[PDB]
């Protein structure tokens, strides 16, 4: 060979060294049931016979789902997590996902930062990267994410029914509060600061709730635009009325650390970006998944009729004042 | 009842009424191996045993991969057209997609051509639309697309070998050319201009070449940054030289009615958005490939070495006269 007559400068530019940081990341390792992972057209997903891959695509676009200029360490974990947590919505079990990420030009402090969160999240949430797209643009990324469920056991929005028990997850409003401190509305020590932002930033996805509820809930979801929105989602599917019981909504030591009253109630009903489960279940399950999931609580029941309904103490139903306000 | 304490306004909102022109949407119907459709938290899907699922995700950025101000309804076919590229790259049968969708507020008549033109190419293509997701924002779209595979049958970059035959499913550069027209820098009559729009608004995935190349093409991709860029992958991950005689490159009659000579070698070898196939394959399987896929051509063939080689008639290799530029 001469040295000479070589093809250069046709590919393999700006845009492939952005992708080779997530090509590169821990969280793009081999891993079980994916046959193929980054570097061909498709990935190869086998999950084990008889199981089915459960889908689900989420996006967040800057200055909509996250605020501009904000860590992306923080940023990577927080779109995994709320991506991820449709998959503990199912009760499947995680598996994979790709990242489709939009940004502007290469920026490698930004880079470097948002793959070190990305493999953070998906470790804790036992999730291959196996694939994606990486494009110029406004700063915005679509996350679709795998799991696997035995056929006929994914929990389904319908099939909530009269009798059974309305259930939450965990402490709502977390993720509300935690809002007034990222964009720095009001303060906080960071004994109370620390575990809210830990809610709005690394929300946990409940997988091992979603396993646990498998042939046992009648229905679920997760809450991602409020309480009392989603429980619209089991009530119209399943054809019956949910009944939320306000006294049945105890604010947590973070969310009281910081806001009191009706405002902390405002957050547990409307806040959203909670990622907990709201799920109907029969009562004779309730010690069971008492058991599983300790964080679990009984905030209200289901009954034949139609719609939501928050009672007072006193079982009176609680209207908003007026067309578009909130409690 | 009294017919009052009924509370609306809360959810539903203009989002809602923005995701039922998908959930209307007539490739949103029941499909084979789709156990659940739109409607729930994920998707869920159900390839026969055996059978592995391709996953591919790509999204498409106002101003970056399609026009400001386009016809939706050509920009949804074209959309879901390059992305489903992807999955006849692997050979694998269409199955299912996603569409995840921002835009900056509802438009009506956008959205009414956009379904329009995805149930389209979605019926074209045989892909169900499953599940996705609606946001406020910049407009994009990130679609991604699902197929079937027998494990052990993908066709994957790697696996090119000396002595194979190098071959593309279809004419080059025709999506270039057609980008003059889009832009309106250049005019053409409509027995020139219909031929090359069409492959850009509506190209063609190769789902029957990726289908027959099973078990016999050594390698594959499909050409969507330019012919030379993507043979350089398989050359890479291969680890073999690909050789392309310029002589083989037959430019269209489409192509050939707008663009001659020189201009039009260029879009065959740098064009991109082609969504043919580029393969390489063992020579005892020509004439089979031949006649599942009249449209398909030898342009060069495989050695031992490194890199992508383009030749001239003599054989003599053609180098760009700078770094940057094109032949
Ligand atoms: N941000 C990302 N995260 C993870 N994997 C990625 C990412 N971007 C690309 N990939 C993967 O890297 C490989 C190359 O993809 P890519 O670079 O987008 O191809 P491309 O030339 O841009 N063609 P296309 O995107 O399909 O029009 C594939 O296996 C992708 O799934
Ligand atoms: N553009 C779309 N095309 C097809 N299906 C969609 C689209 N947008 C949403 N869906 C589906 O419609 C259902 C409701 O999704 P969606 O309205 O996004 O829920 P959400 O309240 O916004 N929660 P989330 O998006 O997960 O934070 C799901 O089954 C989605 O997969
Ligand atoms: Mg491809
Ligand atoms: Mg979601
Ligand atoms: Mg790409
Ligand atoms: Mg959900
Ligand atoms: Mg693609
Ligand atoms: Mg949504
Ligand atoms: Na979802
Ligand atoms: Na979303
Ligand atoms: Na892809
Ligand atoms: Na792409």
């Amino acid at each position: 060979d001469l040295g000479t007559e070589n093809l250069y400068f046709q590919s393999m530019g700006e845009f492939e060294l952005i992708r080779r940081f997530f090509a590169a990341a821990a969280c793009a390792a081999p891993a079980a049931d994916v046959a193929l992972g980054i570097g061909d057209d498709c990935a190869l997903l086998a999950p084990p016979a008889g199981e089915q891959l459960a889908v689900s695509t989420d996006t967040l676009v800057e200055g909509v789902h996250f605020p501009a200029g904000c860590d992306p360490f923080l940023l990577a974990q927080r779109a995994l997590a709320v991506s991820a947590s449709d998959l503990a919505a199912m009760g499947a079990a995680p598996l994979a996902f790709t990242l489709a990420l939009t940004l502007p030009q290469a920026d490698a402090e930004w880079l470097q930062g948002f793959a070190r969160g990305l493999d953070a999240m998906a470790r804790q949430c036992g999730l291959a990267l196996v694939g994606g797209d990486t494009t110029r643009g406004p700063l915005s990324m679509t996350l679709t994410v795998f799991g696997r469920v035995p056929a006929g056991q994914a929990l389904t929005r319908a099939g909530a029914r009269p009798g059974d028990l309305l259930c939450v997850g965990g402490p709502l409003g977390e993720a509300g509060a935690a809002l007034e401190l990222v964009l720095e509305r009001r303060s906080a020590p960071a004994e109370v600061a620390e575990p809210l932002l830990a809610r709005y930033w690394t929300p946990a996805p409940q997988f091992g709730l979603g396993l646990a509820l498998r042939g046992k809930a009648s229905a679920a979801l997760d809450i991602s635009d409020g309480l009392l929105a989603d429980c619209g989602h089991i009530a119209r599917a399943s054809g019956v009325a949910l009944l939320v019981e306000c006294q049945r909504l105890q604010a947590s030591a973070a969310l009281s650390g910081l806001l009191a009253g009706e405002e902390a109630l405002r957050q547990q009903l409307a806040a959203g970006d909670d990622y907990v489960l709201v799920f109907t279940l029969p009562p004779e399950y309730l010690g069971e998944i008492r058991a599983a999931w300790p964080a679990m609580a009984v905030i209200g029941r289901v009954e034949a009729g139609q719609g939501v309904h928050l009672l007072d103490a006193d079982g009176k139903e609680l209207i908003p004042a007026a067309a578009g306000y909130q409690h």
